């Protein structure tokens, strides 16, 4: 629990996944004390891709990557920036199902 007090800047740890789509991934995680945004990196668990990462600044802490294909792993690292130096790298692993004509 958070004693109560303003201060040290605790990263996202209530992080959980709202909605499981085949196109989109949709994530929210718990608010920070004292950053005003966070760092959204979007990275593929593969090795395979030439596309790097994705770096993106939400205001708020739920973030929705449009456009994904089904069955893919991903990896999203969220942060809590407040201006100089942010909070540790806090990430989950993303994962959606597949649609379509299923052979086995």
């Amino acid at each position: 629990g958070s004693s109560g007090s303003s201060g040290p800047l605790p990263p996202p740890r209530a992080l959980t996944l709202a909605a499981v789509t085949p196109r989109t991934v949709h994530l929210t995680w718990q608010p920070s004390a004292g950053a005003t945004h966070y760092l959204v990196r979007c990275s593929p668990a593969s090795p395979k891709g030439e596309e790097e990462e994705r770096e993106v600044q939400v205001g708020r802490p739920e973030v929705l990557l449009d456009g994904l294909e089904p069955g893919r792993d991903y990896e999203v690292s969220v942060q809590s920036l407040r201006g100089p130096e942010g909070s540790e790298a806090r990430g989950i692993r993303a994962r959606t199902p597949t649609s379509g004509p299923s052979s086995g």
